[PDB]
């Protein structure tokens, strides 16, 4: 597998942890 | 160019709105 697959990887599993730090600071003060 | 071009832009631009968000918390909360 190319390593571009894996840069891609990378940049969506960043882009989950960065969506589920939101999601998870939304709860916090009650959004 | 690729369609899909398009959708790693996608990515690339969300992942920078949520660092910006998240940097721009850090800055509220005096992190």
């Amino acid at each position: 597998m190319a390593q571009l697959e894996a840069k891609v990887e990378e940049l969506l599993s960043k882009n989950w942890n960065l969506e589920n730090e939101v999601a998870r600071l939304k709860k916090l003060v009650g959004e």
